[PDB]
């Protein structure tokens, strides 16, 4: 089909540029784009000449902490109109390049933590109003109906909390419950989302992770988060505790990487 020719023909692109043996799967969300930086022997690629791909915005490869990783700086979401098959289709691409797992990371807002917290994402709850695997399955991927039971690969979890513990950096965990946006929530929305048992809240990760599933790929999710959700504060602006929190993230995700 259409879609698989793509994959197909984006992965012998990378794979022609240069794009070897990537073992991890890097989303980078709101300033954990830095990160990038830190990447050892860089192919940088534009996201614009990237074909069947196109300007969401970098893809980066070559060494991190140790590993092959593929990272996304800038990604696509979802409320810019981008489907969710394009949201998507990096997740396709690292599992087609042989990623064997993907650390996804965002930023989102508190329900059960406060700002400047570090939430490894433990469940999540789609409510963006859409499933990416929406369509005629992708057999050479995955299943029909994927087990969504193991998402956040408990194993993956266990190795972030002992990294965080042995470093003393502080790592809590929670749900993340995933909406469209792109308007941040009524106080009243984060009243309900509390009642479906949400941690936090924010505008990605979802579909990708779906879709990681679905690929077989073992996944790991932080979200920073930024501010007390709506209701829990009065405002909402100066989501710049993610500044606050940089230094932090990076040598946690850094030393998470050597262990996975
Ligand atoms: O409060 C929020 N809501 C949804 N997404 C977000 N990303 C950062 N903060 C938020």
């Amino acid at each position: 089909m259409s879609l698989l020719k793509k994959i197909y023909e984006t992965r012998d692109f990378l794979t022609a540029k240069g794009v070897q043996k990537p073992e991890f799967g890097l989303i980078l969300g709101s300033g954990l784009g830095e990160l990038a930086e830190e990447i050892e022997n860089a192919l940088v690629l534009n996201y614009a000449d990237i074909p069947n791909w196109g300007r969401s915005g970098k893809l980066i490869y070559g060494e991190l902490a140790g590993r092959k990783v593929l990272a996304l700086q800038g990604r696509f979401h979802y409320y810019e109109g981008n489907s969710m098959e394009l949201v998507t289709f990096p997740i396709r691409i690292m599992k087609a390049l042989g990623c064997q797992g993907l650390i996804v990371t965002n930023a989102a807002g508190g329900i059960g933590f406060g700002p400047g917290t570090l939430m490894a994402i433990s469940d999540h709850i789609n409510l963006t109003g859409a499933n990416p695997l929406m369509g005629e399955n992708l057999d050479d991927f995955g299943f029909r109906f994927p087990d969504m039971s193991n998402a956040y690969t408990a194993d993956y979890r266990e190795v972030a909390h002992q990294v965080a513990d042995k470093i003393g950096i502080k790592l809590d965990e929670g749900v993340y419950i995933g909406v469209s946006g792109p308007s941040y929530e009524t106080p009243a929305e984060i009243r309900a989302f509390k009642t479906l048992g949400a941690d936090a809240v924010g505008m990605s990760t979802v579909p990708e992770v779906i879709v990681a599933v679905h690929s077989g790929l073992k996944v790991l999710g932080i979200s920073a988060i930024t501010n007390y959700a709506a209701g829990f504060q009065s405002e909402l602006n100066v989501v710049a505790v993610t500044q606050q929190i940089k230094e932090d993230f990076k040598g946690l995700v850094k030393a998470i990487l050597v262990e996975l």
